[PDB]
């Protein structure tokens, strides 16, 4: 069983990564690789 999770809108098989500050919206790897989040602002590690 494993119908939970938050990953990506459009990848579905592809698990989220982090948060994008500027744009405010949360994002994945696949979208900081394929996408334009790569030079966006993100927070690691939750303070
Ligand atoms: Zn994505
Ligand atoms: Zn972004």
């Amino acid at each position: 069983s494993h119908i939970r999770g938050l990953m990506c809108l459009e990848h579905e098989d592809e698990k989220v990564n982090m948060y994008c500050v500027t744009d405010d919206q949360l994002i994945c790897a696949l979208c900081k690789l394929v996408g334009r989040h790569r030079d966006h602002q993100v927070a690691a590690l939750s303070e």
